[PDB]
């Protein structure tokens, strides 16, 4: 029931990422000379979070006060000195409440496998690509897939001649 | 259901960013001599936040007072001196409450992949572009995509001859 | 639903900024010899704010009083002196409450990309523009776009010959 | 009843992982020259979790205070010294409540078995593949299956000639 809807959601996301990669990889490598497939680890767990933050007021310069009683006594007779300080302070503090409801269906970790073809010249020899072109393909695929390191995304692009 | 609506929202945003990039990249590079694709990491999490800020009043110059009782006693007989100061102060403080409801569907991180063609002169030789022109294309794409560093936007523009 | 309305709002704002830029850039550079595109980062977050400000009254010259009790005693017998001052003061303070509801749909950051053509004389040679003319175009575009530094606006105008 | 629905859910997930692997393994190894089967250990246990986190306030620099009473007495007569410090502090602490409902049907551990064929040249000799090609197949399968180490995923790809 709901599981099938989630699976179809994942399939559509993967297909659209695949198409976005293919769109940029087509003009330079050529139609059919590139194949990519995407798998997506998604987030279907309902989470609700409330965050409370208090600004520190331990420093007297940023401390906000409402009432303060400072009783000071010094009975000098060091000799028979007698110092007494009774201090009472009531503070008002900064407060920030944030309520967050995470979206259901977010992407947790995306791994993408891309395979490119060789280059057959007018003679027909399948000449492999170069390192610079491979790096360009890797960068383009990283851009298309929305590659990020916090998610833990992995990308692998290899070059090999396609079968007949 | 709602996930499909969010996905269509993302697709429309990406398509419009793509079209905006293409619009400026067309007059100089030429029709079809430029291809770009956009992916958008969006924000579909409902957040509500209330912020409270208190202006500090620790300095006597900016401190606002309502009532103040200052009892001072000095019984000089340092000898048998006896100083006593009882101070009570009630303050009124500046207060700023901000209530914020973040919009659903905002952009978190935008990464854009742009590929340009080579230059075929009247002879037909695919002459590659220059560094200055590449920098101009990068700047134009950054302007079109709304490039920002707080979001974490990444842009990659590479030059390569298009396939037939 | 609402997201589409917000997107159309952004598109209309961007189109009108584009048209305003084109309107002034047309008479001097010429029809079609200028192309500009605008992207707008907008504010669709409902914010409500209440601000309270108290005028400081720590200086006796600007302090407003309602009731004041000053008991002073000096029993001179420094010898066996005995000074005692009990002071109680009730103040009335200036107060300013400001309630603000920010508009939904305001502009946060505007970045604009403008491209101009070269100058083809009667012979037909595409002569590039000059530094003074480029500075004039930059100033005119800044004026049209409502360029501001608090927002974080970025503008890029480059000169390049248009393609056929 | 529900068990059959869960089993069909597992079968669909396994079939889609199998198809994703086959899709990338087809262009290079060839149609029919690759066979893969997937088994999935799934999560059909309803879990509900509430998490509470308190920011530490043991350091006076990050400690937020509401009321503080500090009575200090020093009766010097080390001699007949008498120090007494009575300190009472009321704190306000940061608080974060997270409520999480894990999705039913998540993947716990995925193990995948892939078998590839040999290479029969124009002569017909079944030449085995190379180490580099085997490593490429392993990497592609890891990418397709969403291989992860936290889950405990295991992958085994072996090379052997297919039977008639």
């Amino acid at each position: 029931d709901l599981n099938d809807a989630q699976l179809k959601f994942a399939n559509d996301v993967e297909s659209r990422i695949q198409r976005r990669i293919e769109a940029i990889l087509s003009p330079i490598v050529g139609n059919g000379n590139v194949h990519a497939q995407v798998t997506a680890q998604l987030d279907f767990a309902n989470k609700e979070q409330t965050e409370e933050h208090y600004s520190p007021n331990g420093d007297a310069s940023k401390a906000t006060l409402r009432s303060r009683q400072l009783n000071i006594s010094e009975q000098v007779g060091a000799g028979p000195r007698s110092t007494q300080r009774n201090e009472t302070s009531n503070y008002e503090v900064d407060r920030t409440i944030r309520h967050t409801k995470m979206n259901v269906g977010d992407i947790e970790r995306l791994s993408v496998a891309v395979v490119v073809n060789y280059k057959t010249l007018a003679d027909g020899k399948p000449l492999p690509l170069t390192a610079d072109q491979m790096k360009q393909i890797e960068d383009l695929t990283r851009e298309a897939m929305g590659f990020s390191d916090k998610r833990g995304d992995t990308l692998n692009v290899v070059n090999s001649p396609f079968s007949a």
